[PDB]
DNA sequence: CGTCCAGAAGTTCGAAAATCGAACGTCCAGAT
DNA sequence: ATCTGGACGTTCGATTTTCGAACTTCTGGACG
């Protein structure tokens, strides 16, 4: 049949690594923080639209704690939380620079522990007998 | 450049359609629904290998409250609230299977309209001025 | 270790709807036509910058026999070879637009029976 | 409005990187090895099943001539040609029961610029 | 017309935790 | 090294809402 643009707009999402899910690791991660690293990992496009990427090819945002405030839609003590418990995981890092020019963030990919594979594993292959 | 195993099971999320953050019609669900949302409509492909598909070839969920009380990771009391917003805002419509049976459960596409596709466009497109 | 702007478009691909080689109708068509398809189904995404929205939400191409050969990189006697196959299984229908104007290209989702979805289900396990 | 079936199984499909189409280092690659490098690719999933992971976390590939002449659907002949483009690109390799592995494609500097100037290739008014 | 019963919904209240204001502590150049 | 600007973050209770456990209410439809 035909390609709707009313569809197509169903099929965008926002990716919330499954792992979220199973290592005791991101455990401690909240799901306002979940879904903010999906709204993170969204922009990640954008940014190459602004050609945020270092020399060593690494896209980051020149964010202004405003702009995230507008991004995450939340408060000042929030998105503290958020960045703290973020980064208190390897799934942010970030480092200052003082005066007005906005705080350089480096959102990171989840790491995979061989546990965690077998986890998954159940749910998405957790048929019928239980 | 070889194809990690560990770099599999990282590509792998529960898709959150980003018309939730949009329309007004779906302000109501909580980053709790959202996400529940998110961990069925993936489920759906277990729901296949099952073959818990009907004549109309719709797809649905037999799944009981404890089983749901799993997957979503929760209790009653939230895994209602969960149910009641969802079916509330027209997203999941179950049917009182009565007797002893379990509940028979429908998950839904959401319904994207014209202010959607161009609130969610807004942002795709937010190249920094230059 | 980070997001890499590499890894990013080392991950941007074609998508061939995997009916294409379960389907006995879908048995005629050629690689580079299922190929044809592929791109121009990811054109779609872009179809809708230059607004080319139907008003009820059918997605159009309007890219002439030029800017086609161009996508597809081939001539113009492949092209419709292609065109007229992606054409007799109703994956493309053509609508004209008279003397000077591109005719418009409205690409068809793919047709799946049952005895599709078992090839395939069957397709994705093995000892 | 319901998830059906058909919807879900008609949005499976083949994946064909699009550097394949942009990068030089690819050109010299006839569309047979383009899909067949695609089909491989969705056969990695099933590789994870049938247990065929390295050590280091490496997806591998043991196939034998007649298996997979039956998954690509093409001759004796039409295999070792598809397996020698495929193999000199630097996307596939061996260990001559036959042991292969697959691998990423690469992208380069210009590369990018080229693939993001054509998806996002629009038309002005 | 009831006789069945397990799974689903919907109550009451103490315990737990998210929200927020607003002041306090901190960091980073670069000019002193 | 030492001020200092503006932007980042932090510690802290009190107001507000969420969450949980065991109890209770309710929902089916073929069969006596």
């Amino acid at each position: 049949q035909y390609f709707t643009v009313q569809e197509n707009y169903k099929e965008r999402f926002y990716q919330i690594p499954k792992v979220f899910f199973t290592s005791e690791n991101y455990k401690n991660l909240t799901n306002d923080m979940k879904i903010a690293y999906a709204i993170l990992r969204d922009r990640l496009n954008l940014s190459i639209k602004n050609s945020w990427v270092d020399e060593d090819g690494n896209i980051y945002f020149v964010y202004s704690n405003e702009k995230l405030m507008e991004i995450l839609n939340c408060k000042k003590e929030k998105l503290t939380k958020i960045k703290k418990g973020l980064e208190n995981d390897g799934l942010l890092i970030q480092k200052r620079r003082g005066l007005n020019k906005p705080n350089i963030l480096y959102l990171m990919k989840p790491i995979v522990t061989e546990r965690d594979i077998y986890k998954i594993e159940k749910e998405e292959n957790d048929v019928e007998p239980y």
